């Protein structure tokens, strides 16, 4: 690794990082960026790998960030809210290397909770959910299909860090329902039709599946199928009219409510 | 004539729809934009005055609006996509004036449910929370102290439509809490200490008034003190986004009440 310094826009090295707002950018380098100081520290004690630093604590990170192998750029303000597109930004930024737990090395245990969302589309929900997934102490994100990607810019910030903390996995729809039927689970389904009170399900006696519909379709019968019980929370209509966050925080701390304590 | 084309952008019957964006222009009209023909429609149904509507069922949409007192406005795609500022817009605005219900109007009775939100800031925050308020059966949203404006179009917007179906009261923290005291209600506000386990309070003694923290500062000490109890949400190792949080506390409120 090594440190450098750039004040130009068009520099090579600071069009590789704006390159990271596109998707298909983000894929063949594998990275995505992260702003914050702290949350850089918090990352790196987590074991996330860390590709280039970006800006007294500073300098100590600065050195773990070379030591392990890769650069350090110091930058004007103009460049810095440039790459991070704020007009008034943080002084630290990183660019990580993304994670993925492989969906057959889980194997749930006795209290666990996961929380698996089809084609979930909005990178604010998916961001908020991961944040209420890890103050659950949920111990995953299964990603089905084609979603939204948690790792652009705005899932991780609407994550405020817990991006580094829960671990998400990825599976289309085949490899999911395969992986749920062996893991001894018991999947429930938010899906109007065919529906139970959530609060009468049984949450206790294997590791729960909270499986999320995408916010417009909802689930379509061969996930919802796949489910040991299907759940509605009562509204005051007949309509399901819930954010897909909220319902899904909603079923977390239902889930999990024999399981948190003060 | 109440039905009316209009081709230019210049044209000063855009310029003013799009004066909608700022805040002044709002609030001395009194007025706002909610985008959506299903939504125009609900609105009209709820009984909401129509200033303006902007483009089969919009015929129907037309007529309800010269019959009640509205101006029509028949344009160009290139039109409605710069009075909105959104690629791929809904083909139908409508511009409705704002309804605050006054608090000291508001006398809560038992089963009924308020949300009070000190100095929210967050646009999205306020409008899913108006959203989720609606769904859970709560009778109003209290807008305590400086607040981000229910009205704008960002807030209008995350509540898919929900701004038209509960009713929203604004005050300063002086009036709230004398109103709140003399309105027989249990407030419960989520503020870290003193709190107890939100599942351990009574929500059934008197009508309630969930009374939710700004993100940052929480509760100012003024507020805090008159809350009957102080609540928390127990966590996994505090930090839950105030609508997920508000969310969780309304369906706990109103727990012995949904089914
Ligand atoms: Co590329
Ligand atoms: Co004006």
């Amino acid at each position: 690794g090594q440190v450098k310094e750039v004040t130009s826009l068009t520099n090579p090295i600071v069009k590789d990082i704006r390159a990271l707002t596109q998707k298909k950018h983000r894929d063949e380098t594998r990275s995505f960026m992260a702003e914050g100081l702290k949350l850089v520290i918090d990352a790196l004690d987590l074991g996330w790998k860390i590709k280039t630093l970006v800006y007294p604590q500073v300098e100590q990170v600065a050195a773990k960030t070379v030591a392990r192998g890769g650069l350090v750029l110091e930058v004007n303000e103009k460049v810095i809210s440039t790459i991070t597109r704020r007009d008034n930004p943080q002084m630290v930024v990183g660019i990580f290397e993304q994670r993925y737990s492989p969906l057959r090395d889980i194997h749930p245990q006795e209290g666990e909770t996961y929380v698996a969302l089809d084609r979930v589309r909005d990178p604010g929900n998916l961001g908020t959910i991961i944040r209420t997934a890890d103050a659950a102490g949920a111990s995953g994100i299964i990603l089905v299909g084609e979603t939204t990607d948690p790792f652009s810019l705005e899932t991780v910030r609407a994550t405020m860090g817990s991006v580094f903390a829960i671990p998400i996995a990825r599976a289309n729809t085949e490899d999911f329902i395969r992986w749920q039927r062996a893991a001894g689970v018991q999947v429930v389904a938010t899906h109007l039709a065919g529906s139970v009170d959530y609060r009468t399900i049984d949450y206790k006696s294997k590791p729960v599946v909270l499986l999320m519909g995408n916010e417009q379709a909802g689930l379509p019968v061969e996930l919802a199928r796949e489910a040991g019980a299907l759940a509605r929370i009562p509204q005051a209509g007949r309509a399901d009219s819930l954010n897909l966050a909220i319902a899904t925080g909603i079923m977390l701390f239902e889930a999990r409510r024999h399981l948190l304590s003060l």
